[PDB]
């Protein structure tokens, strides 16, 4: 289909789940991809599973590591040429209400879910602007960027932050004619091995009072909207929020 | 009209502008008030200007100071009895795009605008739940919790964070029957001495492409919605955002 002909993408947290599905579909559509993750055993196997080194490689990185972002961009460009596309997908969760969140939990979650997305967005603008690449920054979020969950307080803070920060970046890039778009993607519940590892989680998420479709999604649901946003098909979309949630936020 | 009969309020950043107007109207409506600010020269004059120590006192505090929060709730309880009402109003600005934000600027602004609001909200829930106080946490925000501004990147992140974190807190308090409401307030542009000191700032904010009313607001515009939210008049309002912006976000 070649919908991402010539694109060079970084996908943070690309070795598992949603990130891995995005990476897989990006390679299928002609993009060269650098996936990141915390563990080199998982990451090297993930890249080889998707394609050859001319298509996809792994780079070990914690998205909260500001200095490592520079090496990540350098390694990606050395492998594949100038980066056109950044998917800020790496994220973690803390299962606590605001009331029950420790300051250590707060700082750990914000380091990945907010600081890391800031570091990637800021550096991506600088490295991606003014190169005629049709550059696109896709900031992964979730339904928790729109609605509260009583037991995801810090997570809610991080997703609301990325939702509105992304609009600021989108506007600055558009007003300055940078040729960089910035958008957010908001999955509802998505089946991954990690959800499968939590007894009863999918069953609770599939209740009609949570997901009206009565089931949860799959990683390719998020990969397909990310192909659209990375592609030049979405060249007029910037500062927007794309929800794929089985009806969660419609009620 | 005694709309805040018996209430005991903490107002962070209560020595200037919006915070001082909220403190003034809260005292008029029968609340006891502890205002905070950085500077004891400003804060002691401000409290004395509003009322007697039985009505209003000052407590020196940086809202980023986690231990100081414990001291502030202790001092307010000692002065006035159990705290019923918290206005998280302290905030700062950085005039930078996401691209042009330094990490130091990012961490300085989030320390006040996000961590400080988290510290206050978390402690407020713990100290005001289950006391029959009609407790209310008002998290101050702005139009930049809804829309991007290309030159307020970190500020946008902080306001989006507080917007959705406040919904999480509202839901958990409601579900647990804590008798604590949490809401956000979103001023547009407000005339203050700080705006008056920057030639042409008010004129630019008053252009119809910014504020459709063709002028900016005043601190009492925000004080009046805060009286409503602190009062038992708003006992069914929780998890909501209240915008007072001259039409800014309507276009
Ligand atoms: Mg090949
Ligand atoms: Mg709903």
């Amino acid at each position: 289909s070649n919908r991402l002909d010539g694109k060079v993408a970084i996908i943070t947290g690309g070795t598992l789940g949603i990130g891995l599905a995005i990476a897989t579909k990006f390679v299928e559509e002609g993009a060269a991809v650098m996936i990141t993750g915390r563990h080199s055993d998982v990451g090297e196997k993930a890249a080889k599973s998707v394609g050859t080194p001319d298509q996809i490689q792994f780079f070990q990185h914690d998205s909260s590591d500001e200095d490592g972002w520079t090496k990540l961009f350098d390694a990606t460009e050395k492998a594949f040429g100038p980066v056109s596309t950044l998917v800020n997908n790496a994220g973690i969760a803390v299962n606590k209400s605001v009331e029950e969140t420790t300051t250590a939990e707060w700082r750990k979650l914000l380091a990945v879910n907010l600081d890391g997305v800031f570091f990637g967005t800021r550096l991506g603008i600088k490295r991606m602007k003014n190169k005629g690449l049709g550059a696109s920054i896709i900031n992964m979020s979730s339904i928790e960027g729109f609605v509260g969950d009583p037991s995801l307080g810090a997570y809610n803070a991080s997703k609301g932050a990325v939702r509105i920060m992304s609009k600021s970046a989108a506007l600055d890039c558009a007003l300055k004619d940078y040729d960089v778009r910035v958008n957010t993607v908001h999955p509802g519940y998505i089946k991954t091995p990690l959800v499968d590892d939590l007894p009863g989680a999918e069953e609770a998420m599939s209740q009609r009072t949570k997901t009206p479709m009565g089931h949860i999604g799959e990683p390719n649901d998020i990969a397909y909207i990310c192909v659209y946003l990375a592609s030049n098909e979405s060249k007029f979309a910037t500062g927007s929020e794309f929800v794929v949630d089985g009806g969660y936020t419609a009620q």
